[PDB]
């Protein structure tokens, strides 16, 4: 009996196919709620071209692109299915994947969600923590839509704009890694070290006040807390890319160094990305993960697996989602609050969007 | 009856008053565990001789001194006082203060916790949150003080090396949260923006792995978690002292960006450090005070009260101590892990100090 609430999930989405990447990288450049650069419609083109190549390689050794597509529209259904039954006054149900880079993109969904005439719309973004470099982005590429067409929503907005210790989310987390720990040889499982590894952030960034570093710290120490402080944990940061300065300690010379100290059982930990995604040197490079293991003797290397597609989690989804509803927030009281140094002046146009919605 | 059980209560200290700056320094720029120094035995004692007069000046502009001595001792006498009806088995409880920088130093108590016979001692740190500069460098202390003597303990020892998220400690930040918001005026009360502000690290420890900054972004979460969010609030670093990179946000940059925009009503939590200490550049220079008034327009900058004597507090240490014993642990999982790019020696021997304990 056509939809009534839309769930927006918010996430970069990625390249379904080698062939993807280009165009995923030229919008990702092209994002200045993400970066910005000097006569950036000029050389995002340009920064696309140029490192194409390298990330379509990087694809190509984790299977050829990115499923997260595929994986949340999985758990976009399983999550309409649990909210039809537990939220029947808001029903029917409908989610919309809202990609940042790649289609169907943000503007796309909201498009088809206002020609669904839904009544309720929600902001949902998938990353469990916030950055105004993810979540920002993707909610401010909302507010951005709306005033590039010139118009106002037909719909009642609210959002889901960090959900960084969900007691479900760490309930997963702490699943997966006690699953992944039993693929240790029994006689290591007491010695395995749990690197939890989060995509790094430019030191400017994190300097100009981003919730990012304090909310991924606060979803480690919870998952920790789940599993009784069974092994020892470190919190490092991956993925850092360029010259400049990133949040350390990095993850590849975090496990280098830990094997130069005797540590030869490693568990690393997808603690900020729910979906799977390019992994470290380590894991990939066969020639530094040799000599590794000829000067430090490094007996195990394992990754728990992505919430993918674990039932528990779209339930996990479904239970933010009805809270949220019951609750009547438009938003977090955390997104009343930008930056001590935010230099955007979208960020609080986009904040104000939310808190001004009806209802 | 004679000391049973020994709680050694261990810290930085601080200066009692201005005269003692000078020794205060010269021990701390003489830390292997905290600094690393070209002919440290050499530049300690100048830095120390050219730093007074502006840290004497510091001092002075907050009473003359440090209160660390006096509060750690009323903190350990009810601790004692609430540990003899707790556990009586472990009974009578004895108290010792064990200070870094001044005394009575780690070594002295020691050196007077084996006179006194005891049965059992505990390495206590004052610092919830761990870093290899603070309670580190304290533990390595311990191992030192018996290696450097060449004798072995005369008693079993143990340690409570962090508790970030002890509820009683999260009780108490929240109540002298509640209590400075009630400072403000009532109808700008949800306007307060409550900055948790901890000591910085430079980003070469940051980035060696020091644990830190995730354990005192866990101890700010429980803390906003156990408030209901009901301000937003930021966690910032201050005190960064000297011209190389240290994590930020800076506490100061962040007062002045969020006054300038639009946030004229902070509130700042001593989230780190539990006595008082230097405050930050706009709590001091009346100078700057003006033109950020002035060009901002700020309203009010309170700072919550150090947990110095609440009771509630006595109260936390007390169960803290109380669920050790219980607990049989010699430290936490945590200390068995050293940072991944740790290079420190000593660090690993602090280790097997504690690991190997008797029962
Ligand atoms: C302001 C901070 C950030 C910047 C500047 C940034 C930049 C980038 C860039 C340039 C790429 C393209 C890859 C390349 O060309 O080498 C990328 C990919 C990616 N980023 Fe970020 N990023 C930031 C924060 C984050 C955060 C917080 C997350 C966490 C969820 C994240 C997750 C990803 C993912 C999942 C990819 C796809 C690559 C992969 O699978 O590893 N990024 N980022
Ligand atoms: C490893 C990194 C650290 C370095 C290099 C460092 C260095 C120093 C120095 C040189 C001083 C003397 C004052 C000055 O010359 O400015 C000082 C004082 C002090 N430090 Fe640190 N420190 C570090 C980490 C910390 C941490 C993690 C804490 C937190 C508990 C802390 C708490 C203090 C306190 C309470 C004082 C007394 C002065 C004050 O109130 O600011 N320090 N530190
Ligand atoms: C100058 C600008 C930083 C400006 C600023 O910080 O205020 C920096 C950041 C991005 C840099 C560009 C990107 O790194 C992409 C290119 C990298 C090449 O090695 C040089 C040209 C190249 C196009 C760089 C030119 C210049 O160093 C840029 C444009
Ligand atoms: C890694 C990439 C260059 C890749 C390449 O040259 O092949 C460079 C070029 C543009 C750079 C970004 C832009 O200079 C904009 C930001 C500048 C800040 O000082 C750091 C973060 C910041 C977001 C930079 C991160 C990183 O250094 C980037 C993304
Ligand atoms: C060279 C050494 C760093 C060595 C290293 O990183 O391997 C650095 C760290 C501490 C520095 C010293 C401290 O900053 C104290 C002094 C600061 C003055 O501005 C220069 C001399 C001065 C004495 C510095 C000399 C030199 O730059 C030092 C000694
Ligand atoms: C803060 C102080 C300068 C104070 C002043 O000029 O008033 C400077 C001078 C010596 C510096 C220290 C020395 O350079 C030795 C270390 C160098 C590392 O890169 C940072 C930590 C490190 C321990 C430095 C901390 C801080 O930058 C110090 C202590
Ligand atoms: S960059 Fe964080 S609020 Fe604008
Ligand atoms: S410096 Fe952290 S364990 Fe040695």
């Amino acid at each position: 009996r056509k939809p009534k609430t839309g769930i927006l999930m918010l996430n970069m989405g990625g390249p379904e196919t080698l062939g993807d990447v280009h165009d995923f990288l030229l919008r990702l450049f092209l994002d200045r709620d993400l970066m910005t650069l000097p006569i950036q419609n000029k050389l995002a083109p340009a920064i696309a071209k140029r490192r194409t190549p390298k990330i379509q390689e990087q694809y190509r050794r984790i299977g050829g692109g990115s499923p997260i597509k595929i994986w949340t529209s999985k758990q976009g259904e399983g999550m309409v299915k649990l909210l039809d039954e537990l939220s029947p006054n808001t029903a029917p149900h409908k989610y919309y994947i809202g990609f940042r880079y790649v289609h169907p993109l943000t503007e796309e969904a909201i498009e088809e969600m206002e020609r669904d005439g839904l009544e309720r719309a929600i902001a949902f973004t998938q990353y469990p923590q916030y950055s105004c470099s993810t979540t920002g982005s993707s909610l401010n590429a909302i507010y951005r839509y709306y005033n590039q067409v010139g118009r106002k929503p037909t719909m009642k907005w609210s959002t889901i704009d960090r959900w960084p210790t969900h007691h479900l989310l760490i309930q997963c987390f702490a699943d997966h890694i006690l699953k992944e720990l039993d693929h240790f040889p029994l006689e290591k499982r007491s010695e395995v070290v749990i690197l939890f590894s989060a995509h790094s952030l430019p030191m400017s960034v994190v300097n100009r006040g981003d919730p990012y570093p304090q909310e991924v710290s606060a979803t480690v120490q919870k998952v920790m807390e789940r599993l009784e402080y069974c092994n020892p944990y470190r919190l490092v940061w991956q993925s850092k890319v360029g010259p400049m300065p990133w949040l350390g300690p990095q993850t590849d010379e975090s496990i280098k160094g830990l094997c130069e100290r005797g540590r030869k059982n490693i568990l690393l930990v997808p603690i900020a990305f729910t979906s799977d995604h390019i992994e470290t040197l380590y894991e990939l490079d066969i020639e530094y993960s040799q000599v590794l293991a000829k000067e430090c003797g490094v007996e195990n290397i394992r990754r728990a697996e992505s919430l993918n597609g674990n039932p528990l989690f779209s339930k996990a989804l479904a239970d933010l989602v009805h809270s949220h509803i019951q609750s009547n927030e438009l938003c977090s009281k955390q997104l009343t609050l930008s930056c001590p140094l935010c230099v955007n002046p979208v960020c609080r146009e986009t904040k104000s969007f939310f808190t001004s919605q009806q209802l």
